[PDB]
């Protein structure tokens, strides 16, 4: 629940798919899945969230951005 697991737990997405120094949007997919399935169910369809978090125009989605996605996840 906490931000350390959410740490531990990204890396264990992001080390799934491609280096766990970048998320993707496959990668944040399983874990948006899991982590939060309620997430997916929101008007931000799966590219949306990609794109929308992906706000580095690089294609990663590093912890860095999914701290965006925290605000959401803290609503
Ligand atoms: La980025």
């Amino acid at each position: 629940k906490s931000p350390e697991e959410l740490k531990g737990i990204f890396e264990k997405y992001a080390a799934k798919e491609g280096d766990p120094n970048q998320l993707s949007k496959e990668e944040l997919k399983l874990l948006l899945q899991t982590e939060f399935p309620s997430l997916l169910k929101g008007m931000s369809t799966l590219d949306e969230l990609f794109e929308e978090l992906d706000k580095n125009g690089d294609g990663e989605v590093s912890f860095e951005e999914f701290q965006v996605l925290v605000k959401k996840i803290s609503q």
